[PDB]
């Protein structure tokens, strides 16, 4: 067969990264879990002509936005293809509730399954919701795409749109390749590197025990999270994390914290998202981002000052190896198919959310951030601003509505005594 001879040869085999996601998107192909997306308020008047030449320059320019994937006896392969696609322009102003009717829109997309191998993998679409003001609403597989990567994009459109609003030509894009992304990856696998990023993961998380929960079962999830949201002012946490870093530490220690006081489990390891992008890597859209685990050990009437110590010390320890896939390191420990070594998840996005499009400001929101295999606790920050946004994102077979809302809640609360007094012992809070 000629055929299959030719796919091979016009093709790239997938990331480390992208493989774990194919895999586990076909356990269950029907689960649109793998969706990410998110929507851009625009507080002005867009032109839907002028947006949608910025797309067609932007998917020109973040070629991982025209990857095409196609089946071999070798598993998926990729190419960078020529989808064909289309930016849907929905004027809701005349609707009873043009703001639900938006939602609605969105959340009939993000709902539905991608094909891999038929596409689209990504949607881009135009939303006016009042007058001036619209809803960019953006969708990607995440087999192809990121947080960092998405918030690139984001950020790029917007800049070629203002520019082209303005009549002038946009300044050079500073993506590079895709391609370049994957070379290196293919390099990683068999570099010295990894061996000792190896080493340096499986000496950290030598043996192990079932990772605390708050909910009564562990379970695969197939469905779209649960998702609970409160805004918090950046107040309530003193100056503890005037920083990303110091931000992740505190949510870390925060969250491990809770764990504790609800389950007695002393050995509390967590997943925390991380970009996976360093040097030209910083550079290109595209699927990168790994999931650490980040080992946090509750010892007798201990503080918040300490537990903060000890996450940073995880952090600056286990940051330089970032690389070593998580499912790759649950693999080489030998551990149980079906068992994580973690459960919740911290994942800090210190990603500016604000934009502008033709002098007009916008805002950026999420609406699906990866799956949630038992709890996420999702936390949005533009740096330097006072306001932080955080999400729990729950497997809906595990946690109900309420009792997600009822945990989110006690942990803020708890969060904002913490922070109140790092010295006070955490055996010592009470929590509602
Ligand atoms: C459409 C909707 C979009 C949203 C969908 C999101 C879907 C997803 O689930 S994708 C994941 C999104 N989440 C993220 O990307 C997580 C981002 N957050 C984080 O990475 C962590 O929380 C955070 C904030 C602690 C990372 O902190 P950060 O300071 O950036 O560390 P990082 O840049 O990764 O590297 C620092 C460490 O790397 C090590 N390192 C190794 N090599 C290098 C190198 N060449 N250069 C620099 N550092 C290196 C060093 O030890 C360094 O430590 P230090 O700077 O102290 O010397």
């Amino acid at each position: 067969s000629h055929m299959d001879a030719s796919v091979m040869s016009t093709t790239y085999a997938l990331s480390a990264a992208q493989t774990e996601i194919w895999l586990a998107q076909q356990l269950y192909p029907d689960s649109p879990v793998y969706n990410i997306a998110q929507y851009t308020v625009i507080e002005g008047v867009i032109e839907p002509a002028v947006f949608e030449a910025a797309l067609r320059q932007v998917i020109d320019e973040a070629d991982t936005l025209r990857l095409q994937f196609i089946d071999s006896d070798d598993g998926l392969r990729q190419r960078i293809g020529t989808p064909a696609w289309s930016m849907p322009v929905l004027d809701l102003t005349a609707q009873a509730d043009p703001q639900a009717a938006a939602q609605a829109w969105m959340r009939a997309d993000y709902q539905q399954p991608v094909n891999l191998t038929q596409g689209p993998l990504f949607c881009y679409a135009l939303l006016k919701v009042a007058p001036a003001q619209w809803m960019w609403y953006q969708r990607y597989h995440h087999i192809m795409m990121d947080g960092y990567g998405a918030y690139l994009i984001a950020q790029r459109v917007a800049y070629v749109y203002s520019a082209l609003c303005e009549g002038t030509t946009p300044a050079e894009c500073d993506f590079g390749s895709i391609l370049q992304l994957l070379e290196s990856d293919a390099q990683y696998q068999i570099s010295a590197q990894r061996a000792q990023d190896e080493a340096y993961w499986l000496k950290h998380c030598a043996n192990w025990s079932e990772p605390a929960t708050l909910a009564s079962r562990s379970a695969p999830v197939l469905q779209q999270r649960l998702r609970q949201t409160t805004y918090l002012a950046i107040q309530a946490l003193g100056d503890t994390a005037p920083d990303a870093r110091r931000l992740a530490q505190f949510m870390t220690a925060a969250m491990a914290a809770y764990l504790y006081r609800f389950t007695g489990e002393q050995d509390v390891v967590l997943g925390l998202p991380v970009k996976v992008r360093f040097g030209a890597d910083r550079h290109i859209p595209g699927m990168k981002s790994n999931t650490l685990p980040l080992r946090l050990t509750m010892r007798p009437g201990m503080n918040l000052s300490s537990l903060m110590q000890q996450a940073a010390q995880e952090m600056q320890s286990g940051l330089r190896h970032q690389r070593y896939p998580s499912e790759a390191l649950r693999r080489q420990l030998g551990m149980p198919s079906g068992q994580r070594l973690f459960g919740t998840t911290v994942n800090v996005m210190p990603f500016d959310l604000d934009l502008s499009f033709g002098g007009y400001s916008a805002t950026n929101h999420n609406l699906l951030n990866g799956p949630a295999e038992d709890l996420m606790l999702g936390v949005y920050w533009t740096p330097g601003s006072h306001q932080l946004r955080i999400d729990f994102d729950a497997n809906p077979a595990c946690y109900t509505p309420e009792g997600l809302g009822a945990h989110q809640r006690r942990f803020i609360r708890f969060m904002q005594v913490l922070a109140a007094d790092a010295t006070q012992p955490i055996d010592s809070i009470d929590l509602l």
